[PDB]
């Protein structure tokens, strides 16, 4: 007897966001199925190699990946694949970078400047 168990997938991922060129962002995806779990961050049909630019921390829960010193190039969509003894499954997120600062505000009683 036995429930579930169908393959990995990923209920939990972020979707298109923005981040400051040298800011810090951690994209992580919730993976279930049944462990052992593997899972790989690639991009752009390119597999991301772990750096001080580039973190990951796989674990159980899912697989994480920690963006240090946004850079411009950075700025591309992602793919995160998990495979297992099940089956396999891969996302995908777009991302930009922005070197510039705090957006112009102009709303009417909103920051309430002025």
């Amino acid at each position: 007897g036995s429930s579930g168990s169908s393959g990995p997938q990923i209920i939990q991922f972020p979707e298109d966001q923005k981040v400051r060129a040298g800011e810090s962002v951690e994209l992580f995806g919730k993976v279930t199925g049944t462990q052992p779990i593997t899972c790989t961050w690639m991009k752009f049909r390119k597999q991301i190699q772990e750096s001080e630019h580039m973190k990951v921390e796989n674990s159980e829960n899912g697989s994480k990946l920690t963006i240090l010193a946004a850079r411009q190039e950075h700025c591309g969509c992602y793919t995160l694949l998990v495979e297992n003894k099940l089956g396999s499954r891969q996302a995908q997120v777009n991302l930009t970078v922005v070197d510039k600062p705090d957006p112009p505000a102009g709303t009417p009683s909103g920051p309430s400047s002025g």
